[PDB]
């Protein structure tokens, strides 16, 4: 899976 943010 995976996360991104900003």
């Amino acid at each position: 899976g995976y996360v991104l943010g900003s």
